[PDB]
RNA sequence: GCCCGGAUGAUCCUCAGUGGUCUGGGGUGCAGACCUGUUGUCUCGACAGAGUGGUUCAAUUCCACCUUUCGGGCG
């Protein structure tokens, strides 16, 4: 009786989640999290005790390892002709989906975009979620053939436009200092050259590898509002960046943003394979949702549910704070290391996540040193250290890129990337710095 | 030393899997399965001990519940511009993907289509996987606008064509007996009316609700070979059906089949959200693969890996045998129950999975009895008992269906569905029969 | 059942929340009658029930602060999760059976477990059992706890009368308790070794009832030995007023062993009978059950345990019996008999082909023996090298018993050890049908014995 | 380290397979030196290691057939998986420390665990410890096993000399073993109750050394009592040739308790010291450690255990120490001291505001007491109703000790029970800084005591 | 004057934090002696960013001025 009244303490955390839909401020104990998950899972028809199933999709599970690791959630999210709809044969999974979308909406606000109207989790990654946006827009703009796209050398967001069946119009960037930024003149020149009606959307990018910086979203959103063109923003890993989220918030204030897309793994530290589509026009975000054919995985949504309830909005905020500190620390360590090898930290103040160290002192043409550096870093187990040499030609779905991975035809120098992304620890920078040192010292030869 | 030599017995089951790529004949013990999974997971860079990560996608995991339930597989499958490629930052997950595709290829052979050339698992469900097929074909057939589609009242495969941005041409079916079958005359009439060049593909269906039966794939594949039109087959839940798989095997022998698509949950008893795309032209199946933008979830692939290694090809074969027996048993029980209520089992010999019992004795117009029946069955926890009344109009993405859910404008009677799908148990039929009885007896009023 | 609940829902989250009621009916039924379920619970009901219990324990409370030395803090999540967050053990430090106010959930787990185990003991053959409790010690230490309890009732006692069985744990259990085992040799009656009742009485008379702590008999054992004559020994004990403690280590699985305990208690005196958890319920090693017919004496043994004890063995058997259900357990019991028939018939066969025979031991319902008279050990050491041969080919629990093996256990020296007598006529091989044996087990055994015997032929 | 392995890979599945080598180095190091890792293992290394061990056990063999009665068959997958498929317990039935040939993996788990625990005992203060073993009984039964072992060495002994501490388990442990506790009252020296050494000797002399089984002293205890004077008692024991058994239930966490055991052993005689696993290592209740300085006597206690024992407590502490590492344990120890300072300073404060005081008990490094002289219990029963008040508001392990509580434990009647003397001057309240206490624990406690005291003011 | 029930969470239950999306803890129930001004991110019932005039992206009530005032100058 002291405990059956102490169970009330759990039930109250749970009631609070379902009533107001926001993140817990402080993370739930696992005991509460798992109790909740079990409460939901037994709401799905496949877990009923007196159930019989005479259909073709009944959520039957052949292996107990599979049923357990998914907390007995088998029916996925949505129904046949709506990914947004309650599934009567899975009441528990449907509530799971509603709660996750509502938590993620809360975190998108807390992270910067306070005026987001609606969003939903979609169990495909960011590139494919961008594609779903483009496929939704086709029906709205049946005459459109082109997507105007300020260049960023990332194969997934590029292919997303081609997979959707449109032609990307690659707008090269302008080099301002060390930074590569949006060529606003060319974007509007192209809008006028091709004609608004022939434009499906402008496709911009906020999170990206230095020396590129987040696109000028405010200006681009003004162009988009003026010419009545849809604006789609690739916010692949920018939820973690108050600067990135600011732009989106501001771009929607000054102008037009139809949807912005985010990755779950890059922003929430869960496995790869999910994304969020969010926007400001409520009915439109619903339209993208209703364009998804069939049911989908509940796995990315369960990971996000589990992570945000465990972290709480305080735990998430702490991760974001720690990311800013590690950026400075990484930045200062790159500064110090570079100076010793007569290189420098490229000046890229407008990129809040990514950094670049020059590699001018390595000769790729004669000693292949730049490429060797990337190998040595990889065999010495440094992960995510993107090395970028000059003059790489690369073909991606037909389109040829000169100076590929550098985001422009002729960047001044070869360089090396490093980033401070959510969840990085001091050990990461120190090991990176130490091992980059050993590598440089060795390429001197 | 007796055990360090008994560990060799595990390592040998594992070597055999990686060398020959086929299902174990008899299922692995869990001890072997989990040892293998752990061996692979520590091959991914995120699980290295001396690893440091300075990138934006590092497979960092915030919650231990999430990392454990995925056996520490965080990086998903594929790379940015290839879903088929080895991920150097995730060697273990990549091997996971190769092995799963190779096991699934083995099971597709064992199940009937012995001449399948290539296939791959894609972590989106069947509707969306069909869409990916259509999006791949667009580039091959830039003039095409129409998909010719023998009707089947299922919202997901229908929407798949619209989501891909094509217009479905709905070819009504011919009523032969109680069965609804392909109207081969109309399909060819439409090919000629519209013109082969304007046809993206013919989109046929094998697994479906009675009284529809599997499409005449051999004939359709001959039409497709003749007019040089792509043939895409929706095999949503037909892997479990030797008859269904026969057609595909025969259709490819006599004619043309470019790809056939299957659901993971309906055929392998794992959670919803994955599918297989398979075909006979090796390079084309690779082309569909390379059309996927970005990395994707490894979750559906891990479920399938876990299930097939636990079941073995013998365990899978047993499920298939048991499904045939339960079909007869269900069929005979429906026969007996119906007779008592002056109804009958619709004669649909060509449908190997689904059955239909007539509901002529229930008046939907005046007593709403048909609809009430579906409610009562649902509140009495009968799952998957599709009730189908006459004259339902329904709009799906703009297109209006008369007689929706009946697959034709005017079927003779209202009826009730039931199916024998993989994993069904005698208890399912007996509880279904018992509860359908109570329901009928009660609607008599 | 689900009908009246359906008629109600017929007058969509309502279907689900009212489907939690199904699980609750199963739980409400368990802890209001305390019997095993007829059919096993689904895992979802099982884990639901456990999760509810664990949050009843104070260490899992949400608004909790602990200022004590035993608060149930867990350093490793791997450790906390694998125990379903049950950390406080069973009992209070003054009473292993007392409700722990700091752990209401673990107390409830313990009571329920004892209740289920009582139910099984009844269903298994001893219908008149009065009381029992799970104790997280093996059978050997649980026998010791029985002897430790009897000392206080019989303070002049030094001796425990023990019909020989060559098993080091039950033998040492007497010495650990502080008493001196009086080993009564067995009588060869046919092929089987049985209780020498005259020698027991002769020894009761020589040493004196007041000097005897108890008679310590054994039901489950390895052929050719058979269960002790509990009815006769129960009458000796009743006449001379000597307590009777029965080692029933793996005889819950045998209705012949259990009906023999029930019968002994009907015509005479049995004070407690002790059973292993792992041998009878297929859980890990380390727990036992102490059961009896005098409710208060079983409570006295319980109250003699000093301190708190692990809840791990209680939780293993609670999960197993709820998953199996009484029907599931009965089936396991029915199959054990069937596999016992099959195993002997197969051993009759195999033995014939090697000029050996199945020793006639009908009174033993679990263990069989086959002669190895063919093999010479004095010359070419063929018998002692069949033991390791069977092991190498992974035949577990196949016991090879040579002639004239000498062995010292705690200072006492056995002759013909492993054979329960000093000169059994021949060398032999053991094999048994214990609960959970599958046909594959026997077929594999026969097959490898065949290859092993053929080999020895060199 | 990873450098020379990188230079090698520099002369893509090769990066991975050679990254299994990292885990192997950690494992190769563990079982070749047997020390704790300095830094905790990652879970992936931990679960890799365990999975490897478990398949070394015969029950997990792939080509296995079992024809025995103890084959380690598991009925429930929930049960098998939560124990990492470790089913065969520890030991052979004749020796709890013997390698089980049918369970090579569990044997290796047991040896390693004992080795790690030995390492911790050294790092914790008793650097001269010779040997120890984990035993799956709590501290109470483990004390009993110590007494059961001494009986065989001292067969005329009846008595155990015990400086009083009001805790029912260690007290009953003597009675369960079959001996009669001789309770030596404590001497009030200041605020704290300490060993009455004159009364101990007076009792050794009255009863006679040969009649004493051992002296049973206690280090960890609840204030105002403090650790026994082990050095003085170790000298008494050495002079009169009486074995000395120390109840160190939760004193591994205290370097003052441990350096006091090490010191007692330097100047005199300590035969064994027994520690709880859950109080010192934050694992579930139910295991203990028996340690000593004579290697052979510790082996004799081990060899007195009859049968096989649960491996569950060994596995809990193996997981915890490998996850914590020696650095992780040291940190927990350093933080316990810090929280002990903080807890008293906070209790000094709070007490002042209520006209109460922190009893001066510097010799006790774990437990504190605050007076409750304000509250009248003879009138308005205010003290006995603060106990339940603190409980209701979920203050666990806050002990309220009234005056004149009488209590009967196993027939012996204590006066002033819970206070360790028959008339302590005042009623008081206990609180302690035990390992794993977090600042939130203290702040919450002070806060609710404040509300509780304020309330009582009615 | 002038379980200048600074309950000024009806912007200096004052009368802590940032009806015209919060005039959590605890001067309870069921600048020129008065004056003037002052019902975080980016470089039956119905109608009327401030926890969540139900500047800036009908509810305090269910910057300028005016969980009024101060349980200073003149179990
Ligand atoms: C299973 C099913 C599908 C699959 O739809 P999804 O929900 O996307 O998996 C498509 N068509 C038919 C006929 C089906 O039965
Ligand atoms: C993360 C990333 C994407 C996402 O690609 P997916 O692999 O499909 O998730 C897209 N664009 C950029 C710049 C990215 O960094
Ligand atoms: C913990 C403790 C014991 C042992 O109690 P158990 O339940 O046997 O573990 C004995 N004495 C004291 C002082 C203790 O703190
Ligand atoms: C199992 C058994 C025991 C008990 O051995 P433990 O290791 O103590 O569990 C004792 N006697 C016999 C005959 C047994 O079979």
């Amino acid at each position: 009786r002291q405990g059956c009244e102490a169970r009330r303490s759990h039930e109250h955390l749970i009631r609070l989640l379902l009533e107001k839909g926001k993140c817990p401020e402080n993370g739930w104990d696992e005991s509460t999290l798992e109790l909740f998950l079990h409460e939901l899972a037994i709401m799905d028809s496949n877990n009923f005790l007196g159930n019989c199933g005479v259909g073709e999709r009944e959520g039957r599970v052949a292996s107990a390892l599979v049923a357990r690791r998914h907390y007995r959630f088998i029916h996925g999210i949505g129904r046949s002709g709506d990914i947004s709809a309650v599934q009567p044969k899975a009441a528990g999974s449907s509530l799971l989906n509603k709660i996750t979308n509502s938590l993620v909406l809360d975190i998108i606000k807390l992270a910067g975009v306070h005026t987001v109207a609606n969003c939903f989790v979609v169990p495909m990654a960011t590139g494919m979620s961008l594609t779903l946006c483009f496929l939704t827009l086709r029906h709205k703009r049946p005459k459109a053939k082109y997507i105007i796209w300020p260049r960023i050398d990332q194969k997934s967001c590029f292919k997303s436009m081609i997979t959707a069946g449109f032609e990307p119009v690659v707008i090269e960037n302008v080099l301002e200092g060390d930074e590569l930024r949006t060529d606003l003149k060319a974007v509007e020149a192209k809008v006028q050259e091709l004609g608004p009606d022939c434009i499906l959307c402008i496709h911009s990018t906020t999170s990206c590898f230095a020396p590129r910086v987040p696109d000028r979203l405010e200006e681009l959103a003004v162009i988009c509002a003026n010419y009545d063109i849809p604006h789609i923003v690739n916010n692949a890993y920018g939820v973690q960046s108050s600067k990135c989220m600011h732009l989106i918030q501001q771009g929607a204030r000054v102008g037009r943003i139809d949807a912005f897309v985010q990755s779950l793994d890059k922003n929430f530290m869960v496995p790869v394979g999910g994304a969020i589509i969010a926007g400001f026009n409520d009915s439109f975000i619903q339209e993208i949702s209703k364009m998804y054919p069939g049911r989908a995985s509940a796995s990315p949504s369960l990971d996000v549910l589990i992570s945000l309830l465990s972290l709480g909005s305080n735990g998430y905020k702490k991760l974001l704070k720690e990311r800013k500190e590690m950026f400075s620390y990484l930045s200062n360590q790159i500064k110090k290391l570079s100076e010793a090898y007569n290189e420098r930290l490229l000046h890229t103040p407008h990129n809040p996540i990514s950094l670049a160290m020059t590699l001018k002192t390595l000769d790729e043409h004669r000693d292949k040193a730049v490429t060797q550096l990337g190998s040595m870093l990889f065999t010495r187990q440094v992960s995510g250290a993107r090395v970028v040499p000059l003059g790489s030609m690369q073909t991606v779905s037909g389109y040829t890129f000169r100076g590929f991975m550098s985001h422009t035809n002729n960047y001044p120098c070869a360089y090396l990337n490093a980033a401070s992304a959510i969840g990085m620890k001091m050990q990461d920078v120190d090991l990176f710095i130490k091992r980059l040192d050993r590598c440089l010292k060795a390429v001197r030869k």
